């Protein structure tokens, strides 16, 4: 098992004056990057989903929704603030077994087109990390794209661990 290193921090910028309110809703995942994200053209990837929602102890309840083997999948997790607003932990660590990290910290984002999040796990001791491009949309700018390709390079990922999951109607227009 060979992984490119996870960044150190001091190079993963965080979005200034967060608003953990207007974070909220559906964001498409229009950009994904990620040592662990592989570019595969014979199966390509399928645009999917995330939905956040403030509880009202500010922490986010978050669903994720994939259109996989015909059908909709539904995965779910809880997001509690961190250190500074933007970031995050993950609720419940020990219902996942294997994982002893988990760090979310939103980089970029205008609340109403993009967002730029980073993401971190240690799971059975290996690091995993991955950069999302969200849209308000399906679809974006090919200069924000672009930027996206520039900050993923950034942080050590070749070409081939940047995709682009393909816009499609099933489960995620909910
Ligand atoms: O790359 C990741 N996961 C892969 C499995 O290890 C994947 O299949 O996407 C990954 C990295 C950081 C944070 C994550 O939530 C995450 O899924
Ligand atoms: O369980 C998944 O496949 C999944 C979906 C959306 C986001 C993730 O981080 C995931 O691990
Ligand atoms: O974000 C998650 O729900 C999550 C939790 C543990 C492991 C994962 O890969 C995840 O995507
Ligand atoms: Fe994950």
């Amino acid at each position: 098992s060979d992984l490119i290193p996870a960044p150190p921090l001091s190079k993963v910028p965080l979005q200034q004056n967060f608003q953990d309110n207007q974070f909220q809703g559906k964001w498409y995942v229009v950009g994904l990057a990620g040592n662990a994200i592989l570019r595969e053209d014979k199966d390509p990837q399928k645009m999917y989903a995330t939905i956040y929602e403030l509880k009202e102890d500010k922490s986010y309840n978050v669903t994720s929704v994939l259109f996989r083997k015909k059908k909709c999948d539904y995965a779910i997790a809880t997001f509690v603030p961190g250190s500074q607003p933007g970031e995050f932990t993950l609720g419940n660590i020990k219902s996942y077994p294997g994982l002893t990290s988990y760090l979310v910290r939103v980089v970029s984002t205008n609340y109403n087109q993009h967002a730029m999040v980073f993401f971190k796990k240690v799971s059975q001791n290996r690091e995993y990390f991955k950069i999302t491009l969200y849209g308000r949309t399906k679809e974006l700018t090919s200069e924000l794209k672009e930027n996206f390709i520039r900050f993923s390079k950034s942080l050590g990922l070749p070409e081939n661990h940047i995709v682009f999951p393909v816009p499609i109607d099933q489960c995620i227009d909910g």
